């Protein structure tokens, strides 16, 4: 009996997900506070990205391989959870 098989993951983007660690592209995308979440792709250069990640669903997914999330301010009259950085090519050498 080779150890307990609890790691049942690997789902493509465009399908209904609970957390972000279930899809192949680790990005369960939140439909703005309502919580009906569907998987998506990671962010590209000059797009909004979440600089920290939890064990769960994301409002703006993190940056691609070699690019950083630039999370310095982004609070132009803040009431909801709308505070995000921009993807740029700093995390390489």
């Amino acid at each position: 009996v080779p150890d307990p098989r609890g790691i049942i993951i690997n789902l493509d983007e465009g399908e209904l997900c609970l957390n972000s660690a279930q899809c192949k592209s680790n990005c369960c995308q939140h439909d703005t506070i309502l919580s009906l979440s569907r998987c998506a792709l990671k962010a590209r250069e000059n797009s909004e990205c979440s600089a920290f990640t939890l064990y769960g669903v994301y409002y703006k997914c993190p940056c691609e391989r070699g690019l950083t999330c630039e999370g310095d301010k982004s609070l132009v009259g803040s009431i909801t959870n709308t505070n995000f950085g921009i993807c740029h090519n700093v995390g390489r050498s």
